[PDB]
This record gives structure tokens, sequence and C-alpha cells, in this order.
């Protein structure tokens, strides 16, 4: 598993887990806690040859959830066999699961070379340029009967819309598409990352011309460190 | 056994998804490590009476940590198993989150009789991956203009249904429960893959109801996979 | 005297309909104690023989909200109350919860009468259950909508005969027996059926459709709390 | 205060409470919960000048209730003192309230001998004949913006309706009407009394050609209570 | 300085009600300890005799979801606040949850004043209340939707015309009393009401007819936490 | 470093309001823990001088559902999320649940502007707030419809003036600040504003027409009003 080459192919399984500690979890030897960090690393270099994992901050930012993960992997299954392993760790027995969220990153079905040249091209010219991005934004979004009645070549000139005032954000904005229709409730995943949280902002609102969820990006043990204090 | 039951009509399929209660976490790790062994005795006890399946939830579901599929001649037999798996050590420290009773019936729409292009597609498609790793349960409610209808207006309607899935059964596996009248459901629809993908654009050509989504594996790994 | 045959065939007879969820403390309760449960019930089911006609079905396994339900027929449904109290006395009655309770009465036929639809009301008759012992039961409670009250007596008489048509094949599979609720309880009916055949039952509900459904297995009362202590 | 005049008074208010047994009524020892009727009974006893209490056992019948209160008194502050008191009971103790309906009784507002002289005298000229009633119905209505907005004369047009075909079932179905808009977050509780339950259940349809049903048994206070404590 | 007489009487007065619901574990506090419950809400409301005018009212034997609720009014919100925080401190405000509390404040005449409606102001100041003291308040907070905002102030004006017409008659029955609540809380009124007769109540709102409402009893502080001890 | 005037009036700041509601068990926290909960509180928000702005509200007394809120203003939302992170690990902190958070950011004015609306634009700029000191804070979250989105720029710009015009009477009242929330959280905005007459609230309001309140202290008065 290589994060540069995983993160960039298709047949990709997202599985994202927003969590709650449970009010016990103050209860636990404050030993206990603070070994936990170290515990979470272990499990995460166990893996390190199954899965991609990255481990986000919600607390002090979400009502619902302290934290989440999203697990890349080519195995759904080994993906799966991580997240039980997580929730077996000391933390992890005491968080309950708030959402799950199960999708698959596949080749661009609209903006494509193919389908639409001048946007698709527009899609590879941009590239990220700020600093290391400090905050993730996941959204999962269900389109409704009317986007599904609509004809391939409807929903074509929609996701021209949608690309059109998109792309200049992409300068401040990284994003990733998951698909979910089958795998879940839901029928896709959105995924972004930025350091600059009043681009996102305008780029939600150049759209609106579901649940978010907003968090911090660390390592994983800087993660835990800051939910055992 | 199982390549007759799972392929006749008049089978009952029992569906019950479990979440373990936080205090299985404090169960003894010696009686949670002898889990598994309780539950293959009790599956290998009802050899003549049921079908038993065990698939694995948890890490991917919210809601439910595993489920079984009971397969029966008598539906009966699959509620007694279904108890007493509920008194094992494990089920004891399980909550019921969903229970799906369906049966398994004769073709309605794509018989041979009535729709024989699409009958004939249905059975020269074959099933060629390998061994499926992934089960998929969504049991279905059809609203009142669905049963409005008049049987050649639902059988045109199930004719669009079975037009683009026919190619997915290379590589998707379904099968069909009847619950009306026997649960709050009509349907159960019930699903094996091993390409994810697939089973992702199979669902996409029919949109052109909640999802359960588990991982296949014998009786005991599943209930190893949970005592840890 | 209750005789079984004679109670369930007449018209101004009460039932009573509960359902019942073992509390999860029913696990922590001493094992000699939950096996002396099954007596417990039926002693009590013996005192009040001449009272009440009692049927306990067993729905753990098959059902999320219920593990076993009680029909009670009664005369007088005062008889019917005291027995369903004195049940929640019992060792397992202290350890369920109530889930759901349905009365309703018997009533002679209002609509497919000799009167009112000799036609059907003569199939009604010719029609006799002749499959083996019935090892299912399932329960529907029925609230009718403000457009059936609004109809008129002939409409609805109309729609009944509609209802009537389809089901009477089904009869030769299916027991069916209809309850009153109307200002007993906040339903219309309780429909209550019995069969060997799930499949006649799922054909016979989608028959019609050209509230919740409860589906339980019939045995004997002693053998349905057998099965929960364990 | 006397039972016969109290009940056939104006300006007298009705206070109905539900109640539901908690879980740890069993867990109070036996002893204790047996002296929960006498403890009930002395209370009605010291405020027999103050309130009349009718006690109604739901045990058995119902989901969500064991018992109920019905309390009528010239004085509402008299009926809550009395709520009040029975609340700080052994019983009391160990009941939660499900629902709390005040009214007031009035006079006919329609079918008055000025309004409506013939059914106003339909009215009159029928009286309960039937034993002592068993069973006792409490349905608490509210209306819709739709009937406020009506005229006086299409309401009493409508209360005529309402009247014409409950006339019969006077003779053995006792009613009684409170009024509780602006007093509760609902317009009226209605009262019956019945022995006979089919005759009940006929009465609806009747009338069928917000509102939670509760059917409960009479009995004296002291028996709903010993009822209870077993 | 707070002078019940003058305080009650003066637009920009802010109105805090606040209804309690007694914790289970109350019947558990010594009965000693409560006992003392009711001379600690006493001294605390005598402490701020200079900062707020506090009622206490019953709701317990006649609301299910309150047992008892505060009105304060003040000059400074903050003060009542002040208050409040200090009284859910005390012993019996320890084991008490909040249910619902109401923010408001008082204003000129809108719609009935001189200038705008000479002829139902006069009425409104020649109407004045002339019974015993009350015995019973009634509190109802009243949103109201977009097509009232939406009209024009002559439209909305007519209106409250319509409303006052047929209510002057009940103020020799009826004490009222209107706070404004809008961007203060999620409600736009909390109306207040005094009466001895809870039937000329119920005719009024009748009258009217033609959010959710709280029932309670008027007394001492003291008294009704003496009450609530027992 | 960050003072008070400064990053209140500039834009591309981060607003986190959160709403506290103390647990049952905090009048069980013995009395002189209790007691120095405050001073915790008070070198806490000293320690992270550099990194936000605090101010800390009271709502008990006048809300159901909360008892305290902050408003963390920042340049970096990672700071205000490390402060809040850092409250509830406090002994009052450890000791309150969470009601409701929003986060949002300040931004220019998008519609009522010198370039669109330089009539109403000047009228901003010269009603200003006179008399107390505020004792008291309002928090609005404010959610669009589809309505509104799917609005043209110059007809969400007329109707921005319509909210505008009776509003700019109540300037020498009440203060108000707006933050920015799509994309950030599930609402659009949030609506902060401070006054010393609720009455002129209540008649803003009213003209609008045609919700947390608190009251406005230090953080350690706060505090020590909920140690009591
Ligand atoms: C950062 C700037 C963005 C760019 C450049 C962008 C671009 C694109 C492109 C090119 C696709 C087509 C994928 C394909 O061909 O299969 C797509 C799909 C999609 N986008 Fe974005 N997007 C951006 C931000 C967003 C945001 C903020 C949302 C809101 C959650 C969003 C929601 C979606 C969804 C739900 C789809 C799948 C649509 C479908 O296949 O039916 N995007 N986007
Ligand atoms: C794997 C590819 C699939 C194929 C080849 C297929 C084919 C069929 C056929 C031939 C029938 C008619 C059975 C009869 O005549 O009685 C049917 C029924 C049905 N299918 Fe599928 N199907 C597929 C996948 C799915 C999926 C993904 C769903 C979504 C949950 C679904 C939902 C249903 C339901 C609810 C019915 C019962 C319809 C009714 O009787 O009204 N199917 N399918
Ligand atoms: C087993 C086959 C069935 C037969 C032969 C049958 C026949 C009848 C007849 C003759 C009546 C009218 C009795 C009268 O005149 O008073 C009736 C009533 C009724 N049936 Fe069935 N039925 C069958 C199955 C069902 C099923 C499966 C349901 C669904 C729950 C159902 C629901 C009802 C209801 C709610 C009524 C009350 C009608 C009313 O008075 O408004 N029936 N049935
Ligand atoms: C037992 C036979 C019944 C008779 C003889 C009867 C008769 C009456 C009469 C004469 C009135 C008008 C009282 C007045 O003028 O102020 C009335 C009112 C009313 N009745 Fe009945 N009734 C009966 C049963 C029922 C039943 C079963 C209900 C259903 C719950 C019911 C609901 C009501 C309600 C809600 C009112 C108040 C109507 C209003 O003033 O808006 N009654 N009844
Ligand atoms: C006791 C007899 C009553 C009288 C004489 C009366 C009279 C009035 C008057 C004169 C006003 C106008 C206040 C102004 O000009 O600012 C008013 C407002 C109002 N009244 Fe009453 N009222 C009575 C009872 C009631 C009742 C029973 C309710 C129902 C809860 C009620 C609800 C309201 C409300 C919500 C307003 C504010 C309306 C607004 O400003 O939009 N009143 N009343
Ligand atoms: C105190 C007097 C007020 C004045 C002078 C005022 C003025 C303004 C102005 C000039 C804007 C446009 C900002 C821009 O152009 O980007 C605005 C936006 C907004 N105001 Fe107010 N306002 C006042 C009170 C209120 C109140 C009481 C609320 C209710 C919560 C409110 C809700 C909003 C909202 C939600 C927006 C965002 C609108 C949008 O961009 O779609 N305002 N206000």
């Amino acid at each position: 598993i290589e994060r540069g080459t995983i993160l960039t192919q298709p047949g990709v399984f997202g599985v994202f887990t927003m969590f709650k500690l449970r009010p016990d979890w103050n209860k636990v030897p404050a030993m206990e806690r603070k070994g936990a960090a170290e515990e979470v690393k272990k499990l995460i270099e166990k893996h390190k040859d199954n899965v991609l994992v990255d481990l986000y901050l919600t607390r002090g930012l979400e009502t619902n959830s302290d934290f989440f993960f999203r697990i890349n992997a080519y195995d759904l299954a080994k993906a799966q066999t991580f997240m039980r392993e997580f929730r077996s760790t000391t933390i992890g027995k005491n968080a309950d699961v708030f959402e799950t969220l199960v999708g698959v990153t596949k080749p661009l079905n609209y903006i494509s070379k193919d389908k639409s040249p001048g946007l698709n091209a527009g899609l590879s010219s941009a590239t990220y340029s700020g600093p290391a991005p400090r905050y993730v934004i996941v959204i999962p979004v269900k389109k409704n009967a009317e986007w599904w009645n609509m004809s391939p070549e409807e929903r074509l000139k929609e996701m021209e819309v949608h690309t059109t005032p998109t792309l200049a954000y992409l300068v401040n904005v990284k994003r990733k598409l998951y698909h979910s229709t089958g795998l879940d409730d839901t029928d896709f995943i959105t995924y972004f990352e930025t350091d600059d949280l009043t681009a996102f902002n305008n780029l939600m609102l150049s759209l609106a011309q579901s649940p978010t969820t907003l968090g911090t990006i660390h390592s994983p043990e800087d993660v835990i460190k800051a939910l055992a204090d």
C-alpha cells in the first residue's frame, strides 16, 4: 500500500466511520487512556500492507462525533478487519459508532476525455497549490428519482454545469469521490481536504447557485492523544 | 442439501440482524472464546432441520455486528434454531435489530409462459466468478400504485427490471423471497458477489429499503471474529 | 363452561390479544425458577378453565418486538382481564413487558349475510378447512379511514363483496376469525388467521392487495413457556 | 357530597388521571403492597366532604395504564389536593402519570328544550335500565378548525345528527360530558359506563356512520388497589 | 425596590415563566431535608425582594408534565435570571427538571389603543375584575404563523377588534396579562390569566374558538413548596 | 497575538459557538472542586491569549436546553478547536454535555456593499451603537431554503435591501455580527446580536417578521454562577 498510488486508483474501497466517545471514557484509568495512542499506532502498523488509514479529529467542532477514520483498501474485507480490530482497542471499546459509510472509487463517468474533453482537460490542468491541508470535509450525497429518471445526456449536461464553476477551487481544495449505491444507504461519499475554509464556503456557495462532517487532519497517534486528555 | 434447498420453491428464509450489547466486552474472555464452538455445535445439532448461513457486518454497519440467513422447508424449524441461538453465550449478549421472514416462490412474471425471451436469458446466464465474499440484503415494500396496476402492467415493468440486470448474472448471485402477509414488507432480496463495483453498477442500472452489507465466512469464523 | 368448539363459534365473545417481550433480566432469573414457569402458567389456565379460553403462541425467533402472545376468548370481558392480570403476576409475567394489547368482540355477519349477499354467504358456508392442524397464527389489527365510514351501507357492502370473492378459495387452507374493536380500543378490527400453509397465506394477502403483522407458531401453553425458559 | 347529586349538576369539575405502575412496584415489600389498599381507602374517607372519587382497573386491558381515577368536585382545587395526596401514597409513589384530563360539566348547549325540543324530550325519556355497569370508557375529543368555523346553526344541525342514532343506546349506556377547552389541551372528555360492550361497539359504529380510548372495569377503590397489589 | 401593584401594571417589564417537574429521586430526599425546602425558598424570595417579583403556582395533580411553575417579573431580565438560577440551587430546585422556560416583555397596546380603536379601548378600561381573589392560573404561549405577519397593520387591527369584541364581557371574571416574546424566545406571546371561575374561562376560550395550556392553582410560595414536600 | 477590537472587525475570522448543559452529576462534584472550576477556565483562556478570543455567556435560568455557551473567534479554526477540546477536559467541562455546536466564518458584504447598494451601505456606516455596554446576547442559526438559492443574484440583492431597510434604525440599540456556515456546518448562517434593550430586539424581530438568549459576563463570573 502506497499512499500516493492507492488514493489515485479506481476500484478502491473507502470506509468512513464516525465515533462518539462514551460518557465512561472519562472513567477509564488515566494510564490506560494514555496507552491508547500507541495501541492504535501498532494496529495501523500491523495492517500496513492491508489498508491505508486516515484518522481525523472532530471533537470541539462537531456535536455528534469526536473522531472519524477513512480507510482505503483494494479489498473491502481488509478495511472491515481493521475497523473491527480498532473497535476492540481501549479507545474503541469506549466509543459508539455514529455513522458508517462504504463506497468505492470509479473512473470518470461524465467529465471524461471522450464525453466532455474541454472540462476534462481543465480537471487535469488544475493542481492543488497551498500548504498541506489542515481540514477535512465529508458529505454523503443521495440523489433523487428525478436525477435517475433523466437521460445520460441530460445528466452529463448537469455534470458539466457542476464542473464549470468548481474547477477554479482545485488550487485550494482537494476532492475525492466514492460511489455508494447498493453498498450503503447513500449514492456518493464526497471527500474534501483544504487549508482554506473560506474557499470551501465559497465553493459550496458556487454550487448552491447533508450531514456535513468537519474535522482536522493529524497523525493518528496525535488524534488519539488529543482524545486521551 | 445446500444446493437443493437454495434452489426450490416453498422454502422459508429467516434473516435476523444482531447488534452486540455493550456488556459483551465484560463477558470473561474464556467464555467468549467458547462461543464459536457452541454455535458450531448448535448448527450441527440442526443439520437435518435447517440450512444456516452466518455473516459478519461489524466494521461495515452501524446497526448490526452479524446476521443469520436460515433456510428451511418448515418455518417452525427455522424459528426453533433462532430461538436456541438466542440462548447461546453470544446470543444472550446480542439485541435483535431486524427480523425478516419470507418464502421462496416460482417465477410470477419472467416465466417461460409469460416472457420467454427474458426467461431464456435468465437461464442462459450463469455465475462465473470466484466464491463470493460479500452479501447484500435489501427488504422491499411496494406501494399502492404498484398493486393498483394490472397484471399486464406489472409484467411490462418486470421486463423493464430484468432487461439491464441480466448482464450482471455472471458476476452477482440473486435470490428472491416473498414476504407479504408474513412480515411488514413485500420482498427480501438477497445478493452475493465478489465484485462490489459490479453490484454498485447493477443498482445504478436499476436506478436508471435499508441496505445490509456483510462478509461471507464459516459460522465459527464469524463468531471468532466477534469474540476478539 | 368453556367449550373450545362452542365459544370460538359464537357472537358476543370477547377476544383479548396481548403481545409480550421478555425483559433482559429474564436471563438473570435462576434457571430452576425459570424451569418452574411453565407449570405455573399451566395451573393458572386450569384455575380459569370455566372462566376463559386461553391460547398462547410463540413469536420469539420470528418477531423483533415480541417473544409470545396470548389470545383470550371469554363471554365476560372482566374474566379475560382477570386472567391477563394474574398472568402478569407469574414468574415469567413479571419478567415480560407488554408490547401491544388488542380488545375486540365477535359479531354476527354485517355484510355477507344470507339476507344481504346470499351467493357469497353460501360460499362462506360451503367452504371448509381441509388441511392438517394449523402450525401458524397471524394477527393483523385494522383501522379503516374516514372515506370508508363516509360511504353508504350499499357502497360498503359492494366493497365487502369485492373482498370476499377472491378469498373464499383460501378457506380450504386458511382459518379466519374477525373481532370488532371500534370504541373498545384504538383500532376497528382484529383479524386472526390460522394456517399450515404460509405460501397460501402470502397468496391470500396478495389476492387482497390486488397495520402491523404478528406471525407466530401454535403450541400448547406449557410448550411455549418451556421454549422461552431455555 | 352526594354521589347522585354531584354527578347530575352543571359546574362540576372532572379530573381523570391514568397511571402506569413503575417496574419497581414488584420490588416493594409484599406487606407494604398489601397495606396500599387501606391507605387509599382512608385517603378517600378523609376527603369524603371534599370530592367524589371513582377508581377503575385497566391492567390486563390496556398497554399504557394500570388504573385511573375520576374525581368529581365543585371545587377544582380540592380535586387537585386529593390527587396530589394520592401521589404521596405507597402505590402513588410507585406509579407514573400517563395522562391527566381536566374538564367541567355544563348545561346543554345544543340539544336543549329551547333549541331542539324533540330530541331534548328523547334525551329525558331515555332511562338506563341495565344492571350496575361493569365497564367504563373514557375518550378525550378535540374538534378541528372546520368545526369552530361553522355557524351556531350548522353546529346545532350536526349535534342533532349526532343525537338521532344514539338515543337508542341510553337504555344500556350511561354517558357524561365534560368540557375542557382552555382548561386542558383537548375540547371534551367523554365518559361512558355500560354492562354491554357489544352495545357500546354498536354505538360507536352508529356514530362512525387526539382520541385514545381508555377501557377499564368498575370496582370499589380498595378492590382496584388489592388487584394491583397482587 | 418593587411594588406588586406597580410592576404588574407597567410596560417594559420582563416575565420569566419556568415549569418544573420533580425528579423521581425527590421521594428519596430525607423527609426533614424536604420539610426545610419551603423556608429555603421563602428566604431566597425575601433576599431578592428589591430585585424581582416572584409568583409560584402548583400544577401537581392537574398536569402530567409539571408539578409547579414560577412567574418572575422584573425591570431587569438579568435579575430574573439570577433568581431562577439561585432557585435551581435550592434543595427542591436540585431535585426538579425544567420542562419549559418562557421569556417575554410587557408592552403598550399595539392595536386596541385610544388612537387606533377608541370604542373597544374604552371597553377595556371600563371593565374591571369583580370576583373573589382568583384561585386559578392559566398560561398559554402563542406563536402566530406567516399568514398573520404577511397581513397589513390595518388587517391585523381588524382581527384584533374581532378578538376583543366578545372577550370584554369576561373581564369581570378573568384577569389577563400579555407578554411579548418574538426574538427573546421561540414563541410570539405569553398569555397569562387568573380566575376564580373556570367555567367562565372555558366559555371565554370557546368564544374565541368561534400552544399547550398550563393550569395551576394560586398560593403563597411557601404553601406551594409545603404541598410538594408532602 | 489577538486584539478584541481588531479580530471582531475583520473578514476571514472563524466563530465556534458551543452550547452546554450541565450533567445531573455536577451537583455531586465536591463543593471545593466546583469552586476551583472558575480559576481553571480563567487559566485556560489566559494560556490561549495569543491563539483565540473567548466569550462565555450565561443561559441558565433563561434556557431549558443549555446552561452556558462559548463564542470563540480565531484566525485559525484549528486553534478554536484546540481551545474547545481543552475546555471539555476541564472540571466543569467534564460535567457538561454539548447541546449544539455551530461553525462559521466572517466574510465581506455580499449584497449591501458600496458597489451594489450604496444608499443602504452608507446607512450601515452611519448608524452606530449608543448607550450602555450590552448585558444580553442572542444567537440564531439560519438555514435558507431551495427557493432562496434558485433566485438570481439580482433577486437576492432586492430581498437583502428589503431586509436592511427597516433594520438600520435598530443599530443604535443592537449590535449585529454575521457568520457564514454553508459547507462548514448543517446551517447557512450564524447570526449574533448584543443589546442592553430587549424591547428593541423584540421590535427588531417583529420588523423583520413583517433562539439562544443569554447574559454577558466575564468568563470567571459565568463559571462562578454555575458552581453555586
Ligand atoms: C472542488 C471542486 C469540485 C470539482 C472540480 C468537482 C468536479 C466533479 C466532477 C468532474 C465530477 C464527475 C465525476 C465523474 O465523471 O464520474 C463530479 C461529481 C460529483 N460531485 Fe463534484 N466537484 C467539486 C466539488 C463538489 C462539492 C463541494 C460537492 C458537494 C458535496 C460535489 C458533489 C458531487 C457529487 C455528488 C458527484 C457525483 C455526481 C454523479 O456522478 O451523479 N462536488 N464532481
Ligand atoms: C442480479 C441481477 C438481477 C436480476 C437478473 C433480476 C431479475 C429479476 C426477475 C426475473 C424478477 C421476477 C421474478 C418473478 O417473475 O417472480 C425479479 C424480481 C424482483 N427484483 Fe430483481 N433482478 C436482479 C437484481 C435486483 C436488485 C439489485 C434489486 C434491488 C433490491 C431487485 C429487486 C427485485 C424485487 C423487489 C422483485 C420482486 C418484484 C415483484 O414481484 O413485484 N432485483 N428480479
Ligand atoms: C381467509 C380468507 C378470507 C375470507 C373468506 C374473508 C371474508 C370476509 C367476510 C365474509 C367478511 C365480512 C363479515 C361481515 O359481513 O360482517 C370479512 C371482513 C373483514 N376482513 Fe376478511 N376474509 C378473508 C381474509 C382477510 C384478510 C387476509 C384480511 C386482512 C387483514 C381481512 C380483513 C378483513 C377486515 C378488516 C374485515 C372487516 C370488514 C368490515 O366490517 O368493515 N380478511 N372478511
Ligand atoms: C350514549 C349515547 C350518546 C348520546 C345519547 C349522546 C348525546 C349527546 C348530546 C345530546 C350532546 C349535546 C350536548 C349539548 O347540547 O351540550 C352530545 C355531545 C357530544 N358528544 Fe355525545 N352522545 C352519546 C354518545 C357519544 C359517543 C360514543 C361519543 C364519542 C366519543 C360522543 C361524543 C360527543 C362529544 C365530543 C360532544 C360535544 C359536542 C360539542 O358540543 O361540540 N357522544 N352528545
Ligand atoms: C379575558 C378576555 C380577553 C380580552 C379582553 C382580550 C383582549 C385583548 C386585547 C385588547 C389585545 C390587544 C393588545 C394590544 O393592542 O397590543 C389582545 C391581544 C392578544 N390576545 Fe387577548 N384578550 C382576552 C383573552 C385572550 C385569550 C383567552 C387568549 C388565548 C390564549 C388571548 C390571546 C391573545 C394574544 C395571543 C394577543 C396578542 C395578539 C397580537 O398582538 O398579535 N386573549 N387581547
Ligand atoms: C440589527 C439590525 C440588522 C441589520 C441592520 C441587518 C443588516 C443586514 C445586512 C446589511 C445584511 C447583508 C450582509 C451582506 O451583504 O453580505 C444582512 C444579512 C443577513 N441577516 Fe441581517 N440585519 C439586522 C438584523 C437581523 C436579524 C434580527 C436577523 C435574524 C436572525 C438577521 C438575519 C440575517 C441573515 C440570516 C443574513 C444572511 C443573508 C444572506 O446572505 O442570504 N438580521 N443583514
